């Protein structure tokens, strides 16, 4: 009568307890659960928030069930005791972000199941403590990123679920130090390009923005899931055809006007490039390259010093090649 | 070859014609498709925005699909030529939010299926144009209220399907005019209680205030779906119990301070008084009642006229009775 919770149902064999409590109606975590409890069943219940004293001394704890609640809320440092935890079920919740002390501690845990929330964010150290996975469900959430660098130390990491969320782009860095890698689904994400990567993904569900940058993709050997672009004149033809996957070299459509300046004034060059992919405006004193400047493409420094009053050159650049500018300063 | 899109098979029977595009990784509407189809399958897809020329004439549609897809946007008059559409799948997708002129000219829509989408607003009007609807699913969203006016003006609905949102309540008024009612789910929302209504209900995931208030639903004799309670000592017993289920009638723990006042002045009096549920504060001037003041409980009126500087009364009351308590003014 006091190893199990009134509500739940739980059974004993040799040395391990496991404590039954899914589909009980259940609005918070039941104090009596026994802290010798290695499985833990609380799926399909109704949850909302995560107390620190729920969990506190379940060191034999292997798996935790809390899939199908309403849970929003997790005490900080709710999971710090489970150092046993192997797979933790978070999918199909109402969590709206992965916070920095949320998965503290869990050093054995392998499996970490977040699909069907409707998470937005992530802070950046959240996955510092979970280094260990082997599985990462993120599937079915509003994310844009993932703190990639964190990932990266997943080395025995093999499925990273990112399906159905709103991914923009993927870092070059990537899987390189995660070998034993084998599933990376990015079906359904707001994705124009992929990084030129060595090589099972999926990205059926992305509107591709198909330059001879996504070109690499296309020369590989693979079965088609449909993949379609959204480029200039593909706009609707399915991505596996054929390659003419063309860029617009840096074209200078608008350039400052010849001017003499005066001293003692933030002078302010603007330089306007179109291209496909967008060049990358980088500016250029009478002999000597420079290093303030505004993502846009135009320079902006203090006084105008007459030491540097010559030729100034705008460079714009892209893959397919370069285009070149001056501009007056006298 | 022209009154099917390359993208999609469709048959043709009679004078129907289906126009079947479901699971081919489209990214918007194809706009080839004949004005004369009677059923559009395009669940399975991408698509994120809904043009208004997607559907401009499609007179003859009676079904359409746009279940599980990306749509995050539906342009305000989109649906507008379809008066014929009598059911409309918007299911699984990234809908926030619908507008006022969503489902506007949909007059025979009968079933209206937007579960599974982000939902936290709906505009008051939307529902104004749909009053013939049997069925209405709004449920795996995040919602807090449903424009319930709108819906009682649903005249022939069946089905209104709530289940797995936020709902704080539902106003007292509720189904009397819907005749043909047959399921009300309202299981998994913030719910406290429920009105004092004539009569298939479900509602097994709520944070039920159990109060003499909630006593009708008690008294009722219907099945177990493992109803639980959030009321002072009753935090955690299945709501199916002993009925004792009793409120604390309105008590004046703290009143203002007997005070002569003076002319030319917003004198403010506070009530506080507790209860279960909470007392109404209402004011009452020395001979003649008042109907300015504040919802928490307090008096306020300019200039202090000592034509009424007398016996001021106070009047804490809910369903377990009523409490008094005198300030002064001289």
């Amino acid at each position: 009568f006091q190893i199990c919770p009134k509500r739940c149902v739980c059974q004993i064999l040799s040395p391990n307890l496991a404590t039954l409590c899914a589909k009980k109606g259940l609005l918070f975590v039941p104090p009596n659960i026994d802290r010798r409890t290695v499985e833990l069943r609380l799926a399909d219940n109704f949850v909302t928030n995560i107390k620190r004293k729920d969990f506190a001394n379940m060191t034999s704890l292997v798996d935790l069930t809390l899939s199908r609640n309403t849970i929003s809320f997790i005490t900080p440092h709710a999971f710090a005791d489970l150092r046993n935890l192997r797979a933790l079920h978070l999918n199909s919740n109402r969590l709206t972000k992965i916070t920095n002390d949320m998965f503290s501690g869990l050093s054995n845990l392998h499996h970490l199941i977040l699909n069907n929330n409707q998470l937005t964010l992530i802070s950046s150290t959240a996955f510092d403590d979970v280094f260990a996975l082997e599985e990462l469900d993120l599937s079915y959430n509003n994310l844009e990123t993932i703190p990639w660098d964190a990932v990266e130390k997943m080395v025995s990491l093999h499925t990273l679920s990112l399906d159905h969320n709103m991914i923009d782009n993927i870092p070059k860095g990537t899987f390189s130090h995660l070998h034993k890698m084998t599933r990376l689904d990015v079906t359904s994400n707001k994705l124009q390009k992929l990084p030129p990567d060595p090589l099972a993904l999926s990205f059926g569900g992305n509107p591709l923005h198909c330059n001879c940058e996504l070109l690499w993709l296309r020369r590989l050997s693979r079965e088609d899931d449909l993949e379609t672009c959204a480029s200039p004149a593909l706009l609707t033809g399915r991505y596996f055809w054929s390659i003419p996957f063309l860029c617009e070299p840096p074209l200078i459509t608008r350039h400052t006007h010849e001017m003499r300046v005066l001293e003692g004034q933030r002078a302010t060059l603007r330089c306007k490039a179109r291209g496909d992919p967008e060049p990358a405006i980088h500016w250029i004193s009478p002999e000597g390259k420079l290093i303030l400047v505004y993502d846009n493409g135009t320079l902006d420094i203090l006084i105008t010093t007459v030491k540097d009053t010559g030729a100034f050159t705008c460079i714009a650049s892209n893959p397919a090649g370069e285009a070149t500018q001056t501009v007056d300063l006298h």
